[PDB]
């Protein structure tokens, strides 16, 4: 997810 992405 992008190097972590914790929300959408």
């Amino acid at each position: 997810r992008x190097g972590x992405x914790g929300g959408c």
